[PDB]
């Protein structure tokens, strides 16, 4: 192997990183931060996203694994058998591309991307595959990956989607939905190659969040959403619906 | 080629049909009520659903086309050169419903729903043989992707582009108190996932498949999964789904 | 005063009924199921609804009391283990009357119904919704539900309605699965109406409707109009304590 | 009578303002306050005259799409100049107290959000804990405010003659840790809803168009105000028609 480990950086988390590196030392396993084929996240789903956002350019040859103190398969007490089996089953999840135009900037998301007004009222035209769909006025829009559907998407009333489905899901944040600004209400699930284009009507300043990161963009001409060609790969040793059950039902 | 046309039965639908067959008489095409290669539906989505359910056993070599006189009917009463046009075949996913007691199976193009016969509806929802929730409410709805714009939408479900191979489960008026608790959210499942509804007290259920509703007694299990079978559409032009949605709900 | 007791019919309730009757015998209390001044329901919110509907025509001359074994519900303040002191308190005639608003449903062909929780209408279901004689929306869907305030905690809640403090005099209209498209544009939101507002449902094509009033659902043929309004009549509760509606909400749902 | 006119400040409103004046002007003690523009303009005039709400009747003209406080069309300004030379209708208001004490009056609503990071609050009704809420925030609306942000959040529309307040959730988290009622809640007069911090004590508190950051808050208290707002009414335009015209269709315009 070539591998590496990220850690949340607290008390318990650093030790497992040291133990596992020491555990991998007994095997044909080489540590490297530059070209890992295996990335191990130790901490939480919040920790996993930083590991993902660190290796956006090597999503093509990396399988990720999470250790939890929805992306973490193992518990800390199972780390040692993880090292051995890992010394000895890849599944891919879809990702979301966000393009902002002003030189265009592009972002990749594992959970979602959201758009709000800079401070005034948020009003944009929603254009799907070059055809106008609605003129939205409200708090904002949230575009989610399938894996992201259990997060903010869920709070906005979106559908929970099995992460094997290649799609992106759009949810409204507080639409006014009156006869001037008539909107669909329902979440919309898009297949690959569909482009959702957000076009401003008056104000051009927007707070755009991509996973944890929120950035103010000035003088936006367009925000474009589509399912990415890139995918994230997990090393698997996965009952999505039971995890849903354990997290929400109880 | 061998074909047939259905009509809702009002004035214009029956009239436009004969206009179409007479036009089909000018070409190498044979009318045939038992073994069509092409089925033309004249009326509305309800008429379309009936046409689909009339030919459920020959879905693999039928291309469907719908004309609407007032989401499945792309064509307007442009009909005659459509005859002249009569090209690519397009496929939509379908929903398999199996009820166990001799088990019965049904195919849906829009959705299947389950309600109690009378009184409280309570069911255990088992996903891939693992218990997920105990649902209490009015009922549950399992929708195809093309069915997502129909009853599913009114229940708060997501609208899905119909090329996505999935099924979507929505709740009807869930009761959410101190020890009935459900996910609330709509759930979208891929192929090969099986959702099993298993009775808790009552065993009689009103089961909906598209426009048909049937009472079943002594139900052991209701099983939902995406069907291996698909329905094929005859497509001639650009009519995109999202514009159809905009046309139906936004305008 | 004159009183009566209904029982859900299980042995524990019938026995509690017999003991209370004997307990009222030590006081100036007369049992009478025909002209009671006090109606005591033993069982559940369902038992209470039947007690309510048994005496709809004497609501101005009754104070109601509910006794429930475990989960109190929203209409029962008393647990059976407190029956003794309730006999004592009720015999003395402390208590104060608190009133809840009710819902009048009028069906025209004309029949009228009183609801304590809600009335619903079902069929294809298509109706014109007319508020205070002005057209408001043309609805297509599964049906409509109009609830009282005390009814907001039941079916109304399951349809997305707001929970309302039962001291507020209103009725609330919720949609059941509106299609809400360009042919049938509807408000979506629950609507809360004061007294003297009239909501009229007028058919457009089919004229037969399944109409529910609390439990009871009746098939009405050839309906010309369904009218909803806050009733002039109220249901009165005999209350001995400060009735904490939000704590019951918490205990039933949280 | 003593009067004055506010304007949104654009072309048509400023001119219509000057034009109506041509048709005693007094900025300090008006008996009639006229708002020209939109509901946002109406809100500014209301908050401009909070200390004389008992001796003012408000009236609004809408310069664009129909509003809920600005009922009058610009083409009627003249029938209004003639009309004004009427009776009062009063709507309930919402009192917000922030304790660390600052108090606010709202005509539409007050919302509470976290400044940054997770919004978690204990919700206390009439001195008794009711729920622990986690989400984006909470909104408490007046009756007339139910047609504004409240509606977008799934709240009920309430006829504004009902004396109440309505609490809605903004993007609630409902999992194994945090369970909330979900449903909107409508409270009568004299009920107090207290939002109490759990960890963070910094909150974005909005009152109508104003949004305010408070550091180290101890408590946010909501109750229906004893104060009322009075609209000068000359003709029949019912609330449900305003609702219909704004959200359903407006066939005649």
């Amino acid at each position: 192997m070539k591998y590496m480990i990220t850690s949340k950086g607290d008390e318990k988390s650093d030790l497992l990183r040291l133990n596992m590196i020491a555990g991998f030392g007994e095997y044909d396993m080489e540590y490297d931060d530059v070209e890992p084929e295996i990335v191990i996240s130790i901490g939480g789903d919040g920790t996993f996203l930083s590991a993902f956002h660190q290796y956006e350019e090597r999503l093509d040859e990396i399988a990720f694994i999470g250790i939890h103190t929805f992306y973490a398969d193992w518990r800390p007490a199972e780390a040692d058998k993880l090292v051995k089996l890992l010394a000895k089953q890849k599944v891919s999840y879809a990702l979301l591309k966000t393009t902002v135009k002003y030189k265009e900037a592009t972002y990749l998301a594992l959970n979602e991307s959201t758009v709000k007004s800079s401070g005034g009222p948020f009003v944009v035209d929603v254009v799907i595959n070059d055809i106008h769909f609605e003129r939205f006025r409200g708090d904002g829009l949230c575009m989610s990956t399938p894996s992201g559907t259990t997060a903010y998407n869920k709070s906005l009333g979106g559908a929970l989607m099995h992460p094997s489905i290649e799609a992106m899901q759009l949810t409204e944040m507080a639409s006014i939905n009156n006869r001037v600004y008539r909107t669909i209400g329902s979440p919309l699930v898009f297949p690959k190659h569909h482009v959702v284009s957000l076009q401003p009507v008056n104000d051009k300043d927007f707070q755009i969040s991509v996973d944890h990161l929120s950035i103010l963009h000035r003088d936006v001409q367009e925000i474009r959403y589509e399912v990415s060609a890139k995918k994230i790969h997990f090393a698997r040793f996965f009952p999505f619906w039971r995890r849903v059950h354990d997290s929400f039902i109880e």
